[PDB]
């Protein structure tokens, strides 16, 4: 099958770390950094890696009950049915991958009444109650029965300024008991004029001075094309050009590796300056001696 | 181009008219509803109707000013940038299509500290003060600075019991000002032996007892997929088998009307009852004097 990539425009995308919509392209310097990031990891060809599920809406998501202590709830599967920490995942499909306090909010049916209820509620991937492997996480919660399916849906992240979330620090998903399995292979661009172009987001502040920024290295749809298409790698690395509809004209090109990554000929930081209407398009496959000609 | 459905199983798949996943299958009588859903509305060929935009998360989010009063807030676009009222589309694509109360959390943050709050807030889309088209929603936030973007992000909807939402009766985007514009033509099975086949999700509730199901006529991959494809309609329905991977068989057929619908030879209510693995598969176009074999 011939491969290509969706005609989405930027903001027509979804980001892969979290439900919300991508807003910008932007590129710096990877080396002090980790970029182990375990959603939004597939492979050109078609295969999910990580934490990595199909849904964009379920991202950051968790279901099952809660007992009240500030609050446990012990982990179900999306669908509501049995939790398997026997899978060969990271975690459960959807985790979030960085260390930091998401603040969402909890509702709750009661099979019975039609009754429900909803309060707000935070939880820090850091804190060693983290145990989604293990099948149970904790809300710090800022009235909620026993043996009633209870939903956390994620809004933004409330976090000396700027320090949290850690966007690029995984967390551990079995906590205390056990190092991280199965993860995602880390990310770093390789070849010399290269730098990481990533596609970043603002998860939005729910208190405090949190560093909202988010990038993920494949987009949520690149991630579900893929997955749909399934394309050959004909090639180790795919040359994408970055077209303008308008105009009609190519802005930069770029390296899609087939391992799910995007690298972009560039040093130093620079927020990518782009027509809202551009959108990616699939020209070669080529060596991962291909030097990219430079970015604006 | 040849015409396809996504391999994508229901659980797999995303409600398009709620940011949240499909959980089920359903057909039941029409007769006595509406059925103008908004969202979720797209010509099998790629035409998007109504105010169906292609993410997934954001359906039924607002963003923008507010200005305390409880708060209104003065819409903005998606991409952060101006509202147009000008555009023949009913409301700013993604705006909710049924009539009720929607809670979630509003979350602001302002560009000079890095300050950031975040504060409960609902929003009744029957409210006289819910004209979106018009350029503004008000919230009835169970602290919040002007002139700083803020952002909506839906939870569930807090709704005698039962009574709420009306999932099939439309809310004026206009409110008072006038009728509701460009809207997406309405639904009804047609066929003698047929009803229509619905695509069913469970909005959680976030106090109260409202009538917490969703169903929505195409899922948000479908939409996103005829988007990208756009496959002509060598005829004007296309007949679907639900098929098993796990057995090989097939389960059901239904039809899916180039327009946008989803019908089903059944008669009477009935939670569709299927395989976890199962997905749809478009076997051939045609007549809508095809008469369908009976579903189980």
């Amino acid at each position: 099958k011939p491969f290509t990539v969706p005609i989405l425009t930027v903001e027509e995308m979804s980001n892969s770390r979290f439900p919300i919509p991508l807003e910008k392209l932007y590129t710096g310097p990877s080396s002090a950094f980790v970029v182990q990031p375990q959603n939004g990891r597939c492979t050109t060809d078609g295969v999910l890696l990580g934490t990595t599920q199909l849904s964009a809406v379920n991202i950051c998501t968790f279901r099952g009950d809660v007992t009240h202590i500030d609050y446990i709830m012990n982990l179900a599967s999306q669908n509501w049915n049995n939790y398997d920490p026997t899978e060969e995942i990271p975690a459960p499909l959807g985790t979030p991958d960085f260390v930091g306090k998401i603040q969402g909010m909890l509702t709750q049916t009661t099979r019975e009444d039609g009754s429900t209820r909803a309060h707000k509620a935070t939880v820090s991937t850091g804190s060693v109650h983290f145990t989604p492997k293990l099948g149970s996480v904790q809300y710090t919660t800022d009235d909620l029965q026993t043996g009633q399916n209870t939903k956390f849906t994620p809004v933004g992240v409330i976090q000396n300024h700027q320090n949290e979330p850690q966007q690029w620090v995984l967390p551990n998903y079995s906590g205390r008991t056990g190092h991280n399995v199965h993860l995602a292979p880390a990310v770093a661009p390789t070849f010399p004029g290269e730098q990481l172009l990533f596609f970043r987001s603002t998860m939005p502040g729910c208190s405090g001075y949190p560093n909202m920024n988010l990038d993920c290295l494949l987009p949520q749809e690149w991630v579900q094309h893929f997955y749909q298409e399934a394309a050959p790698a004909q090639s180790d690395v795919a040359l994408l050009r970055f077209v303008n509809p308008d105009t009609g004209r190519v802005l930069f090109e770029c390296k899609l590796h087939k391992s799910g990554y995007v690298t972009v000929a560039h040093t130093g930081p620079h927020d990518l300056v782009i027509p809202p209407n551009g959108y990616f398009r699939f020209d070669s496959w080529v060596n991962q001696f291909y030097t990219l000609a430079p970015m604006g």
